[PDB]
């Protein structure tokens, strides 16, 4: 199953940011305030927005700052790409220890999904390579953070800011800098192709394996080469000696040699699944990374 | 559209850690009891045929271990309801929410948190089985594990993970401490029954697509409820009652399709398949949502 990291650390920071008419969410660690930049801009605004000029025309009294039933007052504000940092006059009692990490694409974690500022789920996902997430985000759930925990550390990798035409999610990591080529602005912009994870598809088929299903290996190998020229003909994403490298652990746990897995993979993609399943799922699973499956 | 997990800090707040002798697993405390599968106090001898009543009569308070974090909680009394242990303890959580017990029915939804020696580890979404198990992952060393829905501030808690079934599936009992589906916690021979599709959850679903604008799958046809539960009958499909169709209503006003139509339209998915065509991205049918969830999630 895939699971989520319990939210409880990220849950006591979230916050509601209301300026002008617009409301969203954002993230209170210490005594700043993280939430998208384009909560400055009414939707005429987000044509053409001049984010520089409508940010020095506002005051720290048009921010206005919940966190549940208590306002917090904001005493500076500045801009860091494109996230606004809210300076309040309290520190956030419940800010969990955490850090700011970028992520690669391919890579999980779980978003914990917010309107106006209170808490409504959590779910675990993948950036996929075309640098979207393929979210439940509901309208007003600008702001929502995604994150991993790792002993008690929250490192929050990713901020919600754009829905895109084809219902995928666009953001940034918690420095503004969005992922991929998108822009806090109403354009066409459109997510690319997407494709497989494929290192992802292999950690998983190793997972089986450990789980003792070899069904669907067989006694055939592959070159890199040859596995990349194939899997790139059904939107695999192409294997890297790195990818190879990083699998290395599981090989090596399985006695099945990395290249031997992609023959295997080779030959569920051409064969499909025959009505088996491989861990539950009639579907080759893409967001478990090789670190999730050990 | 994914499937999302209720946000579990209200239970996090809860778990602990229960030893006794060699055993340890997961309690949920909630002001000052701490709750928790009976089968703790059972050695591994004893659990081939045990007497539960006789193995806690010769407890005592000073058999168990509760630890909550780095602190340990004294336990001043014991008591059995059916097959959970109550641990009574010295001191009440702060962090108790408000809560409730209840009873949930096969096909409806709740959150796990996962826990390992009372250390929460991850959170999913899962349904009662109408088969009365769970699909999930436990964990190993996750009983004691809580299910759970929210209600604004509430937290009704309607499962505790006991033990797991040979087909790797999972099986436990409600916070009275009665089992879900006919298990015993006992080291004996048991297995799941044959299960089937939550035939009122896969018609949400449908629902949640057209939602989402995914239509092809509609067509201009009615069945009757009568002949749609002998084609469900032939597919292994849990059938449809008239209360499913009345929960469905909702749905039907809001999309236009009423539910004897979507029936029309998964009675032909039953049979003929995709044809290569996805639904909601996916190409099998999820039975997971419950008509409660994609009202919610739309």
């Amino acid at each position: 199953r895939k699971m989520a990291f319990p939210s409880g650390k990220v849950e006591g920071c979230m916050v509601q940011v209301t300026c002008g008419t617009t409301t969203l969410n954002g993230l209170w660690l210490d005594d700043v305030v993280y939430c998208p930049r384009h909560v400055i801009c009414t939707s005429e605004d987000m044509l053409n927005p001049n984010y520089e000029d409508l940010l020095i025309r506002k005051s720290n009294h048009n921010f206005l700052v919940q966190a549940g039933n208590v306002q917090l007052r904001v005493i500076g504000h500045s801009m860091q790409n494109c996230v606004l940092k809210l300076k309040v006059d309290t520190a956030n009692p419940k800010t969990p220890k955490y850090k700011f990490v970028r992520i690669q694409p391919g890579q999980t974690f779980s978003v914990l999904a917010c309107y106006n500022g209170s808490p409504s789920g959590v779910y675990q996902c993948a950036m996929r390579p075309n640098f979207t997430i393929k979210g439940s985000f509901l309208n007003g759930s600008c702001g929502s953070v995604g994150f991993n925990i790792d002993y008690d550390c929250v490192s929050f990798c990713y901020m919600h800011h754009m829905e895109l035409p084809t219902g995928v999610h666009a953001g940034t990591d918690l420095e503004g800098n969005f992922y991929g080529p998108f822009v806090d602005r109403q354009t066409a912009q459109a997510a690319g192709t997407d494709t497989t994870i494929t290192v992802n598809v292999l950690a998983w088929l190793y997972a089986a394996v450990i789980n003792g299903d070899r069904w669907f290996l067989n006694r055939f190998t592959t070159t890199l080469n040859d596995f990349n020229l194939v899997a790139m003909k059904y939107n695999y994403e192409p294997l890297t000696q790195d990818h190879v490298d990083i699998l290395g652990p599981l090989s090596a746990q399985t006695g099945i040699a990395v290249l031997d897995m992609c023959a295997s993979l080779k030959e569920l993609l051409q064969n499909g699944m025959n009505g088996r399943t491989i861990l539950g799922s009639a579907l080759l699973e893409d967001e478990f990374t090789p670190f999730d499956v050990v």
